[PDB]
């Protein structure tokens, strides 16, 4: 299906492949900054904000969208 897509300042393949793997390797822990902070590390371009906020759209963004993710925007 989605096969890909564009974007103005979105993550690249390269990238979204990566993470992905390094989400496994780096499991879930008491503390959620610190975690970010070592996957980032291994990527070297990201960073652990970088990194925080695509899991949200990566984990969140899947249950059947039925949880808010933004509000008042516009463009």
């Amino acid at each position: 299906g989605s096969s890909g897509s564009s974007g103005n300042q979105l993550w690249t393949v390269e990238e979204q492949k990566k993470l992905e793997q390094l989400l496994i390797k780096y499991p879930p822990e008491e503390v959620e900054s610190r975690r970010w902070q070592k996957i980032a590390d291994e990527l070297g371009n990201r960073t652990a904000k970088q990194v925080a906020s695509q899991v949200q759209k990566y984990f969140i963004k899947l249950t059947k969208a039925g949880i808010p993710v933004s509000g008042p925007s516009s463009g």
